[PDB]
């Protein structure tokens, strides 16, 4: 089997991407944030504290003939941006782009933090990191990908995120029309539960490539590119007037700037992030200070190849017995 679903930016900045997902019988379609940095499939629901729902579409298990309470199971998750959610668990039929999993754990939110409430466009998350990170207790649950894997034509999914445009998540096949040149594969460590890999270096604009190992995660659920302070300083030093602002919470730059590109290494291959991808616009409405899309990972404890990086590539998440990551230009 295979699946193919379009993913769409939630706003004009590509802050996140939503993908329609069918849950239950008859289908209830919710727009979920596919997150390769976490491993819970959770949804706004008929159980979510009413004051914490503001425009989201909810899953109502009582209206699904295939829903079953997973008795005694609870979940609770905290994300890198400090947001969180928690609740109980149903199993139900879940389909993505024509690919169906029966018995998928669907984590129903009883509580969500303010950032989730405030984002009316995101009805929940669909985790695509390794199932060892799943938070369901006392019986840990598998991700949608883990459950689908045996049925897939090939044990893979691909992320093809757009810049200010829709893109695609595919399951079970590699669309050879969706990228240019060849795919370069690189080793993954699953020790922390992430799609963790080592970039071979970077360049700023038309500058020379610096060969240096940068361990980080491929995380579709993080907006920006978070890299070591040395790398990030070297980038912003090439933008007149750019500075790190503690009051704003990172590097800012004059909105009048033309940003240089940023290149990262994948083995001997190179992925180029155009300068425009690094512009996250005014820090507040009407400001002439703009927020940068490359930020320091110092004090996160991990480097994160978030959407800024990933949307510059066609990315293969290879879930074979020895997992690997593939990157191609597009």
């Amino acid at each position: 089997s295979t699946g193919s679903a379009t993913t769409t930016p939630i706003d004009s900045l590509d802050d996140a991407y939503i993908t329609p997902v069918q849950i239950g019988t008859p289908a209830q379609t919710l727009n979920l944030d596919f997150d390769t940095g976490s491993s819970d499939l959770w949804v706004f629901s008929s159980e979510t504290t009413a004051s914490e729902v503001d425009g989201q579409t909810i899953y109502t298990p009582s209206k699904s003939t295939t829903a079953k309470l997973l008795s005694g199971a609870t979940w609770s998750i905290s994300y890198g941006d400090g947001s969180s959610s928690s609740g109980d668990v149903y199993t139900d039929t879940v389909s993505v782009g024509g690919l169906t999993v029966t018995g998928q754990a669907v984590e129903s939110a009883k509580k969500v933090s303010s950032s989730f409430t405030e984002d009316s466009t995101i009805d929940g998350l669909l985790g695509l990191a390794f199932s060892t990170l799943n938070t369901v207790s006392p019986t840990q649950q598998k991700t949608f990908f883990d459950n689908a894997k045996a049925s897939l034509d090939s044990p893979v999914f691909t992320a093809d995120l757009g810049y200010h445009a829709p893109g695609t998540y595919n399951f079970g096949f590699i669309d050879t029309t969706a990228y240019t040149g060849s795919i370069t594969y690189t080793a993954v460590s699953t020790k922390q539960g992430f799609w963790e890999w080592t970039s071979t270096g970077y360049a700023v604009g038309s500058g020379t490539f610096k060969s240096t190992s940068i361990d980080g995660i491929a995380d579709t659920g993080t907006t920006l590119l978070y890299l070591p302070a040395t790398v990030v300083s070297a980038y912003w030093a090439q933008v007149s007037g750019a500075k790190s602002s503690s009051s704003v919470g990172g590097y800012v730059f004059p909105c009048s700037a033309t940003l240089p590109s940023f290149t990262f290494g994948v083995g001997s291959a190179r992925i180029v992030i155009p300068g425009d991808y690094i512009d996250f616009g005014p820090i507040s409405t009407g400001s002439s200070s703009c927020f940068g899309g490359i930020q320091s990972s110092a004090g996160i404890g991990i480097n994160i190849f978030g959407d800024v990086a990933l949307k510059a590539a066609f990315v293969v998440f290879n879930g074979a017995t020895t997992p690997t990551l593939g990157f191609a230009s597009k």
